[PDB]
């Protein structure tokens, strides 16, 4: 298809490896560029942590409030919330919003803690019938994406997926579901990647991620104006370990499936 032929052209400029998956909700339709190949997750990984905390608050009905201690040894790499409470308290509706507004990595260790390990994370995966996402390691080992391994990778079509069940289907409750959606259009990180290739009028929420190999991620739910809401993940890699963060490719392809 003509998306493809300029997806694959814009792959080439950009000298790495770019994945891509579209659905249109409006008819179920799909786009896929590399939608089957696995990609390093990085902090797109951050969504699915946080969805599984709403889904126990499900039945623990108080969770979500539920105080947990920042220590000094809590820190890691980038900690841009959690350093403003070190040694006080977040709960856990604090935590959820610093790991996905902000990408703030002590809050996702939180958040893996709270679900058991990352064997916990891939738990909730599976059981909203994901079985492609693995998440292996903790923050900051994670964003490695270090080429051909598989830990913590998923793939373009699997994300959308599921990036579409949390969002706009089912598979959290609604009160869970409509807190999702609001920290996700609350994203701070966001500005240069998808929505920067996108209609100034249309509304996103989105979760950005990056890594060592250049790995430029971001996925993202949009709303356009009266027209039925999309779900578009940008997956992006790169073959140098030191090569810096291209966020114009995902803005690029964003543009390109808009065009369509």
């Amino acid at each position: 298809s003509a998306v493809q032929q300029k997806l694959a052209a814009l792959e080439k400029s950009s000298g790495g490896r770019l994945g891509v998956a579209l659905i249109d909700t409006a008819d179920n339709t799909q786009v896929l560029y590399r939608g089957d190949e696995r990609f390093p997750m990085c902090s797109t990984s951050k969504v699915m942590a946080a969805a599984a905390v709403l889904k126990q608050s499900e039945t623990q009905k108080q969770l979500l409030n539920q105080p947990v201690e920042i220590k000094p040894a809590d820190l890691v790499n980038y900690n841009p919330i959690a350093e403003k409470h070190v040694n006080g308290t977040m709960t856990l509706a604090e935590l959820s919003a610093a790991a996905l507004q902000y990408s703030d990595n002590t809050a996702m260790n939180k958040l893996i803690a709270q679900l058991g390990g990352p064997g916990g994370v891939t738990a909730f995966a599976r059981a909203i019938g994901d079985e492609t996402f693995r998440l292996d390691r903790t923050e900051p080992t994670l964003n490695t994406a270090i080429p051909g391994d598989p830990r913590d990778t998923t793939t373009p079509r699997a994300m959308a997926q599921t990036l579409r069940q949390l969002t706009l289907g089912h598979a959290l409750g609604e009160t869970q579901r409509a807190q999702l959606v609001t920290w996700l259009k609350g994203n701070t990180t966001g500005a240069a990647s998808i929505r920067a290739g996108l209609p100034t009028s249309w509304t996103v929420g989105d979760k950005t991620g990056s890594g060592d190999y250049g790995t430029t991620n971001d996925i993202a739910v949009i709303w356009p104006q009266g027209r039925a809401p999309l779900v578009l993940v940008t997956y992006f890699t790169q073959p140098q370990q030191n090569a810096e963060s291209r966020r114009d490719v995902l803005a690029s392809a964003a543009r390109i499936i808009a065009e369509g």
